[PDB]
């Protein structure tokens, strides 16, 4: 279960580099030089790294400091063969963003948020990133009067439309991936789920330039089924990036290593990504727990990839097993894939087998055989 | 706080008529004749009633029994002046629907589900309903292998497209309202939130014929902010119906009377409906608790309307209060409503006040004054 | 992974016998004769069965009907070698219990609830049960004024005290196991968690006669860690029975087969039961999903036991692995087991190594190595 | 609704003094001098302040710095008439506590945690505090192997027993109040609810010296009913302190001002505290949102007290209303307060009205009238 380049595993600088600050505790680890993280991740078999502007370039850097940080980072990438497939903006840490970036009530803040973003899109392109994530962690409210959501969605559409105009005007080959989250750090976050973000994208001027960046933990913070949401994103053709991690139910954002948390959901997610032929990077947005020293940081990172690969093997074995294929037919998964009424509406209307002569009791007596199927899936997951 | 016809309060037959069966208990009340419910609701000041096919016409009725049930119902409506603004299909109670209606794995069931629906659309039109709700409570799964969600969404789009074709071919003035719910009775339900349903609608052949029917409790079962979801539905122009009730957090679907549950969310919801000028019926999908006899049934129903009207008065007083209007300006809600960059992208790019000369620390020092605003809102809610 | 008698797997009649009624759907399966369930469970390798009074004897039976039902059941038990280790009362299904049994506001109902219980304790003893469960599913409220909880806890203590007096007066070798649940079917249930039930027991007249009957799903409906709660029950010496099943987070009570739901929690639970030497039956309180016919019922039951046995093997392999034993020392689990201050208070107070000479920064630098440990646990669980 | 000294409202230094650091954001406010917070709180009508050791004395202070900080604080208290009813230890912020204080796996850390605590108990007594809170926010785990909970509970009992020995040996008039929380900052926290803490206390050597310090938000993070848990604490005689704030459901610990969050639960809590005659301080453990400047800090604090007083008036009006008193009898709350069987077990056993002649159907027909009662409560809450 040793990772390879084709596996395309990627990590945020802010993941392994998380110093361990939490709402109730100080840092437990020293800051990492992004150069060291690139080296260490490459040695573990990662394919690439991602960044927030402020992870790579200290906030408020001069042009000359900016240049030197980027230079050093590029040398590490060249030294290791690591790629930079995705970048994003930090529009959440600095106090100025306490009520939002793109949907701050203060118009001057909204404009500043756009200018910060646009500066880093230029950098992202310079580094070869083809995806630009946006997680509006500060867009939202703690109280009902603080944020008129219709006006906020107008400001959010305005901002993304301006960004689409900018990338189009520059001829850039980059697309955006909007990351939902239901809450934390705001009491409620705008675009709280995969669904709300998919729906919002359809109202943008250039919808083709935007997709979702769903995160395992975030949908689970709403008690939603993350494989189901990914399936809807896939169905819509909007899965432009994914964040992989673990989460134990409805609570604060834990960002556990991938595999931890809801293990059966991790299994079904890998099954779906691999079955659908998803071609994007398998990106980890996780935090080694603050209990850990650097050895545990690298162990946690390695474990992300290991778990993905173990689940990939098990899901593959599940789908290739003739007994599972038989069970899937027994449960009528083949029938679900066939059109209800390719014969068309009139034919349906005139088909007495769909109504007057439909034997409801005979149909109702038919078992779905879902338990046997799911125990086959469990046996495969556990290698039993 | 006495309801009037213009208030347009409506109730499902299945609401006050709920006999009190729950997962662990038998009925506590006798079945109600829909005629009696129409009479009683009218006496309380309701404007109309809604129905599932199977609430009005016992499942498996002959044509002559069908005719007589509808006749009796129409006499009660004519006797009282009650309207029937909305109808829907029961695609969840009968065993044949145990794996779904429109997304059942069995194709014969999917066709039967469409034919059942289409029959009741004809009835709904005969009774004057302009909205046709669809709550796919059985669409989903308990286990991961049981339901391929991409195939299920294909079958779901197929079904709604056929229904759109049918209403178009008949020249009917009816529109559909899809009701999300995250779970219960399936382990996970497809289209689990307002967002997922909005997104799904945009993929239908005739999107203009479909909106959402969000329910207070259902979004709350995912710990989501129901006023926020309604705001997004409004923003999209897709709020075609609403279900009002109460829910105490993330747990089974309680369907408490409106006002109960999250009271502050009820306040903010009423504020939003009234401020936006929502013109649809204020429909209650609630269940008088099984502890109650018929006197308590009618008390619970009355309480739905009373709470709506008390919250309407308080929200109106909040928005009309010059001190609140001052607080809203202090918190920059006026600024949120103004375009970020009506000057356009280039102007933004060339505006040094948005970047080089933006004083982040001065901006960050500015308080949002949201606490004073929210205590004004609380004072208004409580009449303090 | 074939079950044996020493495995002591037991099932409620109401588990495999669940006809599939849910809040939104009719039964999907016919009623099972308890005789058939005993036969079928024995063929799968179960050790015994448990019952509610009303599962074995239809409510309202005459003495002669009572005798004949018990006779038939006893013949099946004798035919199969199945045991009856536990019984309980149905104080939740009949309408009379809509506000509770022991804590109903109506005193006449409370007395009736006690008499119903006492009748079935006599039967339980006749059948050899040594544990008598009590799940007060109707004890609680939907609204705040309906139930004064201090008075309710007085009535609850009164009832259990009377039951303790009764078993003592009869010389019966039976102990009680109180089953917490946070909600459903009441909006909030009294004694909502393992903790609240442990605390309540300590106030009873004869605390030694009462323990907890925790259920996996029930603690998870509060987002609690079920292995942690079991550990506290074990620590207190109060784990008198356990209910095993699966649950996918904070939602309605799903009662999935054991292993389903939170798989990693199932692993840690089995590890704890086996490591602690728990000697009670491994009882399943689960419901085969209503999608299933009888073949799927028996498959689901078999799967409960299979998953328990697969997890037992993996946990055993984890604890026996010298590499895990090394990791556990690396993480200082050995140190957690040693007294903080067996030297006593004064010695602690006078120990400069505990304060003036304690190097906080050196201590803080020490990693806990928990990630490596947990990846060893994951590898063992998955057989990787 | 102006607060008075008899109202006994108290605040933690760390509440109004919270600088606004969250998991995703830097401080938005400068640090407050505890002297200024004492002055400002007194001007708002608070009765007193509480502290963690590290809120009053910077961690690592010399004896002379310690003395000067305490001196300044005592002058402000004397200047204002403010009291210090409660103190506590910070055993969560410093890295050394990343795996716990009293239940850290490292024994040297456990001893250090005890010595830190004991030092501040001496200070607490010097300042007149009669209650000493303990919130073990770091006691727990993110993974299953990291923490053997039985061993941890042994270490936790050891620590509290040593503290009880210490206060007894010194002749101090101080009692402990253990604060449960279900999670955050650990994945699961030991003693996660009021119930688990009540149960744990009963196993200590000197149980009379320990009670609970329940926090509104914390029980709500488990979706529990906070008034119910308080009622059980009251019933047990163990409510030694309370933390008041707001929380919007199952999510991260929000610490909103009291009244915010679940308003109806705030109503029922105040009703219960006032009806039971609770005599402890009404302590607020809340955080003004980081959106706010200092004006909003003081507004938020004022709002805590205002909401408590508005709810007190409404609850009082509810209980004094003859119509409510009539409704409470109609719902049989009087009967719930009367013994089930003061006649004793034998009498119960011989009472044919409790069994053979109990008319279940007549009893079951009786409505509980809970909806009318709850609408009276709602009308009172809203002043309608
Ligand atoms: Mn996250
Ligand atoms: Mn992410
Ligand atoms: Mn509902
Ligand atoms: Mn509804
Ligand atoms: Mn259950
Ligand atoms: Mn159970
Ligand atoms: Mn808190
Ligand atoms: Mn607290």
């Amino acid at each position: 279960y040793q990772p390879t380049p084709e596996d395309r595993f990627t990590f945020g600088l802010w993941t392994v580099g998380w110093q361990g600050r939490d709402p109730f505790g100080d840092a437990t680890r020293r800051a990492l030089d992004p150069v060291e993280s690139v080296r260490r991740l490459a040695e573990l078999g990662a394919h690439g790294v991602t960044f927030h502007d402020d992870d790579l370039i200290p906030f408020g850097s001069s042009d000359s400091e900016r240049e030197e940080h980027v230079k050093r980072f590029r040398q590490a990438l060249d030294d290791t063969g690591m790629k930079v497939p995705m970048a994003t903006t930090n529009l959440f840490t600095h106090p100025v963003f306490k009520d939002g970036g793109f949907t701050a009530n203060d118009r001057d803040v909204r404009r500043y948020a756009l200018r910060k973003t646009i500066r880093n899109i230029d950098l992202a392109v310079e580094l070869g990133a083809e995806t630009y994530v946006a997680w509006g962690g500060r867009e939202g409210a703690e109280s009902g009067g603080a944020k008129d959501v219709r006006d906020a969605l107008d400001r959010m559409k305005e901002a993304f439309d301006l960004l689409g105009e900018y990338v189009t005007s520059q001829g850039y080959d980059i697309r955006f991936a909007i990351e939902p989250k239901p809450n934390e750090p705001r009491g409620d976050i705008l675009l709280p789920t995969v669904g709300h973000a998919l729906a919002f994208i359809e109202r943008l001027e250039r919808p083709e330039l935007y997709g979702v960046n769903p995160e395992v933990g975030h949908e689970q913070m709403a008690g939603l089924n993350f494989p189901h949401g990914i399936a809807q994103a896939l169905w819509a053709g909007k899965l432009f990036h994914i964040d992989l991690n673990g989460q134990n139910g409805i609570k604060y954002d834990q960002d556990l290593r991938f595999g931890a948390g809801d293990l059966r959901a991790a299994f079904w997610l890998v099954d779906l990504l691999e079955s659908a032929g998803y071609s994007g990077p398998r990106h980890f947005d996780f935090k080694p727990p603050r209990t850990e020293d650097f050895d545990g940081v690298w162990a946690s990172a390695a474990g992300c990839m290991r778990n993905y690969l173990i689940l990939k093997e098990r899901a593959a074995a599940f789908r290739a097993d003739p007994e599972v294929q038989e069970a899937l037919r027994a449960s009528r998964l083949d029938e679900l894939a066939r059109p209800t009424a390719a014969d068309g509406l009139q034919a349906l209307l005139d088909d007495r087998s769909a109504f007057e002569e439909f034997d409801v009791d005979a149909a109702a007596a038919r078992g779905m055989a879902f338990e046997r199927l799911d125990q086959l899936a469990m046996d495969h997951l556990l290698g039993a």
